[PDB]
């Protein structure tokens, strides 16, 4: 009951027991392992205090104040709370610390050992998909700092009834957009062509190019949503140069500095915050393997590889490896001289084990999903690729959530 994760490549070994806190289940059985599957699958009040008196419980426990009377008397205050209004609302220390842990037991993130270090703008007193606008720009605005980036989130109001919900219907807050061609193929991001349509459908006017940031559309108190686009004096973005290669400047590449994920729910004591943009900084290899170089996204192998005049009648040549090393190169190169926050895929997963033995000293654990912080490529160069990782659910929490356009009663 008190297991062990070993790295082949180094013969460390450590005791994960901070999975005994786990709570929810996984999709795996004891004759079935769904690690490799992307997405497996109103709140009572006899369910809701158990879940706000365990988050209370560890989080009087985190303050070397458990079991005191100050916790005794927030325990009876919640309980009571949940009596007469059947919710309750987190203090602004409850929701810094249930949100930062969140981020530290989201298993799927590389970057966590960055979790304490986090800004927390409570926006919990927000009405007005106008007032998201706002919020949302002193976010971008912050969290940028010129290019020396800052990680943060932003915490709108809390799940109440379900239709009430605040939702960020954008999936990051900055994303490019895409347009089908009337020729079959696509101008932009691909990902985003349903939601640029959803846009235009809702009046937007698109500048129909590559790299066009795409507006907001923020849905507050469950209202229909409303389409803001952000000062483009607050987007900052990186054009992408190789150190190298003069062709590719011809390219006319860019990428944005801010990855903002918009479109998940922030659990904390059993509340639901629907709407929870947070915020860090680019890992190269999410632009410039998967941004640049998914089949189902800006598919840029092809023109690369030509540019490079490169062996491409032979799958065996690694002609597709060659010209991914270049693209990766470039992305880190160009985020790095113009002095924005970008983080190469070595020294991440270095980070990453570093703050793994951490999590198993002072906490007991760190849940962690392979499949997800082994970097998309070169995986077994980097440190992680020999780290054997627990994957278990804890809480507070980061969740997936459907998208607003397919639940939202119009
Ligand atoms: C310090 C800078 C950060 C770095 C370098 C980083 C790194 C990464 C990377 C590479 C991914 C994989 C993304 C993908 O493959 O689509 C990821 C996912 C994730 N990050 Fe971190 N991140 C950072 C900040 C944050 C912050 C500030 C939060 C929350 C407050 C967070 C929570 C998450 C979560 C919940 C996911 C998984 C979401 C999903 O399953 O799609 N990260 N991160
Ligand atoms: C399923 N995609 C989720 C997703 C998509 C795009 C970017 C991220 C991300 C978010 C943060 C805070 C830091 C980082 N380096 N990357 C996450
Ligand atoms: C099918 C598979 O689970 C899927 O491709 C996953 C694999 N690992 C991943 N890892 C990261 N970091 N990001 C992803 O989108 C994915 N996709
Ligand atoms: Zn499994």
């Amino acid at each position: 009951r008190f297991l062990k994760v070993k790295n082949w490549e180094t013969d460390v070994v450590l005791t994960d027991t901070l999975h005994l806190k786990s709570t929810l289940e996984t999709g795996c059985t004891e004759h079935i392992c769904m690690g490799s599957i992307m997405l497996p699958s109103v709140a009572t009040k006899d369910q809701l205090f158990p879940l706000a008196k365990e988050f209370l419980d560890q989080y009087y426990s985190s303050i070397k104040r458990f079991g005191s009377k100050a916790h005794m008397d927030r325990l009876e205050e919640v309980n009571k709370e949940i009596e007469s209004t059947s919710t309750y609302q987190l203090k602004d220390t409850e929701l810094i610390y249930g949100a930062k842990h969140a981020w530290r037991n989201a298993s799927r993130c590389v970057g966590r050992i960055q979790w304490s270090k986090l800004q927390v703008f409570d926006a919990r007193d927000c009405t007005t998909a106008h007032g998201m606008f706002n919020y949302i720009c002193n976010h971008v605005k912050y969290a940028t700092n010129k290019g020396n980036l800052r990680s943060a989130i932003t915490i709108f109001p809390q799940r109440t009834d379900g239709k009430h919900d605040f939702r960020v219907w954008n999936s990051q807050l900055i994303r490019y957009a895409g347009y089908k061609q009337p020729d079959g193929s696509t101008l932009g991001d691909p990902a985003n062509v349903q939601f640029t349509e959803i846009c235009i459908q809702q009046g937007w006017k698109a500048p129909r190019g590559r790299f066009d940031v795409l507006p907001l559309l923020l849905q507050a108190n469950g209202n229909d949503p409303e389409l803001f686009q952000i000062p483009p004096e607050l987007v900052l973005e990186v054009p992408i140069r190789h150190p190298k290669f003069d062709w590719f400047k011809d390219l006319g590449l860019k990428w944005y500095g801010l990855p903002a994920v918009s479109n998940m729910l922030l659990e904390i004591g059993g509340l639901e915050f629907s709407a929870c943009p947070f915020s860090g900084w680019y890992m190269g290899t999410e632009i410039g393997v998967r941004d640049y170089c998914d089949n189902s996204r800006y598919n840029i192998l092809e023109e690369v590889a030509k540019k490079m005049d490169l062996d491409m009648r032979k799958t065996s040549s690694l002609w597709k490896d060659q010209a991914l090393v270049e693209i990766n190169i470039a992305v880190l190169y160009s985020f790095q001289s113009d002095k924005v926050t970008i983080v190469d895929h070595h020294s991440a997963t270095e980070s990453f084990i570093k703050h793994m033995e951490n999590e198993y000293r002072c906490r007991g654990g760190c849940p962690a999903d392979w499949v997800w912080i082994v970097p998309p490529m070169s995986g077994s160069i980097t440190p992680v690729f020999f780290q054997e990782m627990l994957n278990y659910r804890l809480t507070p929490s980061f969740e997936y959530q459907p998208d607003p356009w397919n639940t939202h009663v119009w």
